[PDB]
């Protein structure tokens, strides 16, 4: 049904990507160099020269200094959520598409919150520390059944919706405040003001992205705006909660418990003493506080999650390496074609990345005036632009000429022809 | 025309060891004098306060034995706001015609939700990881940390807690299988298993929801563990004897069981203490705490406000229904007897509540006495050496009720008699 | 648990006759407990009926039982109406002679609901009339006033067994459910109980009746009520043949006020199946009724499914077996509802007394005097009018004692029947 | 800051010709159009006169629009078939004049699904026969081989738009769902995809067809296959008039192998409604078929509901509005599917070119030279046959410059239709 291209390139994977990425690459038929740890600037630069696609994680640092030397690279796949460890503006300038999987931790974050809602309601965390050190304190005051309480979801997005149905299944009443009017799922209610959600809610979760409107969204003023004995959970971004204000609020018995998965300063390496007061001045005060579940950014750290993120991003790079499909790139125009589901043979695909200056399409379509262009799609994501064209009857003698003509043009950034 | 005055303060009820307020609402809305205490009272103060009380509501702390109930006259029923009839001398209470009630199934959702939470904590290892960040260590690990969706939960006891656990677990995206000595109509998408071993083979999480029986003691031992999937999880919030704790610590250290969560233990302390959960209680305490992914709780399954509130509602209505209509269904130590309230349309119908010794000829005695009026309904049953009779007699005259009461009170082998009108 | 073994041995032989084609599951239950069963496919005549009855009867509303045919019937224990209604059977006399009557009224609950669901869709899409048309060669493909069921509102009158089951089905199909009932009944699913019947009619597209036959319900949907529901709505009656004023409905349907209707019961129904039964001689409007668009007529088939009949067999056979073997009589129509625990193989030499008497004072004085020699563990009696029923479990009894006890009890004044279990 | 502003006239003109749902008028009027509505299909003469300046014409299954009657249309842009099929369109002609054709093929999913649930329940209970019987005066109250639908199993052949909706509804009524589809499709609810059609037929009590017309589906269910079904099961076909071997079926029902069946589509359906169209002349088997018991016949109405025409209106009007206003041609029957982002009004100096041309080399050389004076932000061209469609967004343009840009593009060789939108 669908034709492939050349198909014999070389990819380097750096920080332990799921084997499902490996199956997709190898079953696609590529050469794959796997590494278990994060490499230093020197060994990486030497290894990137003849590499074609690199799959990095949040630790490996890719900058213009180390990316200047990579001249045979096509696309960079971040098997991550975050993109800031890659110099997007430069990679766009050199015509390299970057891909990621931003919504892969959805079910993994929902299930975590549910467990943290129940554990905080029952103080299960405190109880396990207590029996571990030999103390047995069986109290039932302020221990609740989750059923019949109300859950306030802040940000009704990918994580927010999945959480909302689950909390309904557990028998909680769901309220969500969102800047956008979003069709509520199940029995939830869209609220008009944030104050109404906070006032009426027993549990409050944060599932918003990082914006200045969300920075310290819940601070000491915001905390007091809420139910008499309540709980707060933040598993979005380390700036949404005023942690000094929060430790103040928790010590005053205003918030019954809380569970946090993200902090303002997280360390970059696992260590036996990493989570100390040196990163956060308040760490000792929090640890000495009751019924708080502290976690090291594990919201999306599940086996099932990593397998899904691996498949998705590897499939994305595979489709971009084999077809021109760039949809989902962070720093690139989103461009795609029928990829020849009915097309016959002797058909070439032009993938022309250029600088977005007028007349570029004039030069190119003139170069192509000799053969029929069946489909064409070009879009511009800033200073760089991307063109795809399918020409209908080319011979190996002609394909050579077509490439050099395209290579000699002004504002060529990258040129490829798929056979 | 006839018509009778209100007696307030006629009944006097005593509630000990902090019974939930739903109980006081149920009692006061009916109108009683209720002496509430937040603690368990001393031997002197109790006997002083119990002589003329009419109904006592206690919990597992208050000890009511033959010595303290001997002096108590004009007592009607004892309400254990408990699961167990802990520290009540039932045989003596029955002997003096005292009904004891409790609410054994009020902790069902509170135990189910706990299990659901513990399944998630073990799968994500939230317990060990939250301890680590609390102690300054940072280990963000994702290997053998699973999403619950798509796994299977093996429920060992498909009773009140078992069924409730099942629907919740399916809602979370688990496949549920349950093994039970009884075939039980599956709820929802659950699957009844043929042998326990099939469950052990096929399950990723296994929970225990059985009672304490000789068949259940150390129900999960080393053969059972090896018959479970490589790296599965175990939860027991049923009874402290159901799991072979040494066998389990052996299996987990051998990396055959990934983690487990326990709410009940073989030797739990009888009083709260600052260093109570020590090795003196259980020889394995040091070995257990050392394992990597173990979630331990102090018999907290079901220690929730909603659980206690339901216990109050259930036991307070039960005692109220016994005091007002003689209805004893559900008593722990008593015959279970009950009759249709009354229709109110027919007047001058009295109801006899005759508690007697279970000896032949008594029913001859009573029905002769009642031979003057028509007995529309009658029901008597025997539970031990004691028996209980309730009857509705028709067209009785206020002059006659006193006579019928006096004749009945003078009978042989009557332990307590009461007439409603 | 328990063994729950106990076998009734006073006479030692009983023979029950299940006629008018009772479902085969009723035959299995009776035979498997061990009885003689005389099976008949039809309803018998008075002469053949009176004979064979001396040496349990199962009827099907067709069989006519009056005091006359039961006076001669001796050694009778219980009558099982494998019916919903126990009508044209003389309940009061059978009680007078101490004969318990049983039935199964809620076994057709799922069959009637599924019907209405079926009748809702077809009225909306006019499937019936369209099929008549194609059968005679006419082809009229019209889409006007044919609706999707999803999004409409169903007015359920009476929220009982059928009303309940119908409600979840109506929603699952995507209908909004509104229901009117004289009693406040906790809605199932998303349904809403309405205040006034007039409210229900006003907002409803389909109205079904699922109420019993009472003077309050007779012709309860008449010309005012039809004028109250929305223009073009639909009327369904599968409850009782008196609840709809057919003249009022037929007036409305001719006036294009009501789009269609489906009727499963009528004021005057035939007593036998026939080729020309449904005529004006049976019901004055019958000719005008049939000459109307989109009317679904059915011959009291609401409860006529194989599954319903099998369910009717299991229920009533189980009830008769329980009354015969343990005496549990709960659910009898004309009898006191009395029952006691199983008994047990463990408790040996424990007899059960089943004593039916006239509801007159002093019977228990007489009876309990007789039993004074042995201990009564449990005893229960209740009265359903002039007749009353007593159950007793006696301990430490021997067949030597049992004979005297039956002899003494059979000799009592105003005692009507005596039975022993062993 | 110049902010040049146009005039408002009655120039915008839309023509709706035969039986359009009221939702198109609302969508068109609320968008701000002049709409000429007609209740019937007009003759060639009246049509030609009315189409000359129509920006947009909407026809139905009746209206005949051909190249000859389309020659006169000059200011015409798109033809919207408020249909499932585009049979009377003459697509090649519309393409030649650069006219896009639209339709709504999947609107009838819930209407045909609901019909099936009703027809399943009606066959199970033999409602059609019973209602014919009472109308003809006969009263036959039979329950034998009449079933509750709950607990039986439904076999779905074709799990597409209709099959999927049907599966959920059938489960709601208490059925087990099995489906055979040539493509492995993710089952909905508790359904199971079965491997072979033969597996499906053996275990099923009800069989439904929801497949397209293919040589693989033509006479898909024939006599070998019917004999491969449960003894005394049911057959439903509301897909295509070619999928069932009607003689094979009539054989099986007369052989008491198939208890009943319901058909909505046939090999030879009339093109016009008639009082005698469906005679033996139309289908050789018609007389034998109609004489068979428990068969539900319907005249290709599985999608003839008000809700269906309302949904069709919303869909096709929305599609035409998008082509007129934004150029999005996705879903056209005879046209390339081309679309670009909605164009945030915030950038107020960008033109949109909708350039329809002949699919020959050098066109994009010619065009992008013309547009070379300004930056083309986005561009998208695709080709359907000999015609092609270009959309381009060119930046920082002034009303002064637009005249040239339109003039040059209108002046190009092999330009068939050009439109600029800002
Ligand atoms: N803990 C973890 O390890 C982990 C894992 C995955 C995602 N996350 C974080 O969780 C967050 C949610 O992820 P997602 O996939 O749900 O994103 P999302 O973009 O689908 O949803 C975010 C939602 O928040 C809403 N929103 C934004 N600002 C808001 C505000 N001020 N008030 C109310 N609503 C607001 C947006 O409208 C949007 O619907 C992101 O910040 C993501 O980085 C954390
Ligand atoms: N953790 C807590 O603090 C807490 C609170 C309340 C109840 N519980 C305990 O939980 C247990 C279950 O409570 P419940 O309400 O479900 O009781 P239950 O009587 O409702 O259910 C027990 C079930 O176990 C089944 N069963 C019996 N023996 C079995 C065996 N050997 N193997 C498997 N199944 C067997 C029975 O058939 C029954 O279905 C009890 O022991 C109860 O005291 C614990
Ligand atoms: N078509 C058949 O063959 C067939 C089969 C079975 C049952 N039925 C009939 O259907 C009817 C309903 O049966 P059911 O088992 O649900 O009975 P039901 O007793 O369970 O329910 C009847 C309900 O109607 C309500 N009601 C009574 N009078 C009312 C009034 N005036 N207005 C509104 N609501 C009123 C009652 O409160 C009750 O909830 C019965 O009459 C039954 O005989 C017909
Ligand atoms: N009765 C009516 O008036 C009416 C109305 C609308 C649609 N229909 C017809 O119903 C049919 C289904 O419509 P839809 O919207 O579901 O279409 P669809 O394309 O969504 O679904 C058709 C399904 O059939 C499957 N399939 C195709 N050929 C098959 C074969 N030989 N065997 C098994 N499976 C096969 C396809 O994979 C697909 O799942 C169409 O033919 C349509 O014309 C009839
Ligand atoms: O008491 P009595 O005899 O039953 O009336
Ligand atoms: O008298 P009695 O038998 O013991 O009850
Ligand atoms: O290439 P083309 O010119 O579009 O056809
Ligand atoms: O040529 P351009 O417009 O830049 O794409």
């Amino acid at each position: 049904l669908k034709p492939f291209s050349t198909g014999d390139m070389n990819i380097l994977l750096l920080e332990n990507v799921n084997a499902t990425a490996i199956k997709i690459f190898k079953d696609q038929g590529y050469q794959v160099e796997f590494h278990k740890s994060s490499l230093p600037e020197d060994e990486l630069i030497e290894k990137i020269k003849d590499v074609h696609a690199i799959g990095i994680r949040s630790k490996t640092r890719l900058t213009e200094k180390i990316l200047q030397h990579a001249r045979n690279l096509v696309c960079i796949g971040c098997f991550c959520i975050g993109t800031n460890q890659v110099d997007l503006k430069y990679a766009a300038s050199k015509g390299i598409a970057v891909f990621n999987s931003p919504f892969s931790n959805s079910r993994s974050v929902a299930e975590l919150v549910i467990g943290e809602i129940i554990s905080l309601a029952r103080q299960l965390g405190d109880r396990s520390i207590e029996l571990h050190t030999g103390t047995w304190n069986k109290v039932a005051a302020r221990c609740w059944e989750v059923r019949g309480k109300t859950l306030g979801i802040i940000g009704y997005g990918h994580i927010g919706s999945q959480l909302s149905v689950l909390a309904e299944a557990m028998g909680l009443h769901v309220l969500y405040y969102d800047i956008v009017t979003i069709m509520a799922l199940g029995t939830a209610r869209q609220v008009s003001t944030l104050d109404e959600l906070l006032n009426k809610s027993d549990f409050v979760t944060l599932h918003v992205p990082a914006t200045p409107e969300t920075e310290k969204m819940l601070s000491a003023p915001q905390f007091a705006a809420m139910k008499d004995g309540a709980y707060v959970i933040n598993a979005s971004r380390g700036t949404v909660v005023d942690i000094p204000s929060l430790i103040q609020a928790v010590k005053a018995n205003k918030i019954a418990g809380a569970a946090l998965d993200v902090y303002p300063h997280e360390p970059a390496k696992n260590g036996e003493g990493s989570f100390n007061d040196e990163l956060n001045s308040w760490t000792s005060e929090l640890v000495s506080l009751p019924n708080i579940i502290l976690t090291p950014h594990i919201g999306g750290s599940t086996e099932e999650a990593q397998s899904s993120i691996g498949i998705e991003v590897a499939t994305a790079l595979s489709k971009y390496i084999n077809e021109g499909n760039s949809v989902g790139s962070v720093n690139f125009p989103e461009v795609s074609l029928k990829s020849l589901d009915y097309d016959q043979e002797n058909t070439v695909r032009v993938l022309y990345i250029h600088r977005n200056v007028p007349g570029v399409l004039k030069t190119v379509n003139d170069i192509l005036s000799d053969h029929n262009i069946e489909k064409q799609f070009s879009d511009s994501h800033g200073e760089i632009a991307y063109l795809m064209a399918d020409i209908s009857s080319v011979n190996q003698s002609e394909i050579k000429d077509i490439y050099e003509k395209l290579n000699q043009t002004s504002a060529k950034v990258s040129i490829r022809l798929l056979y």
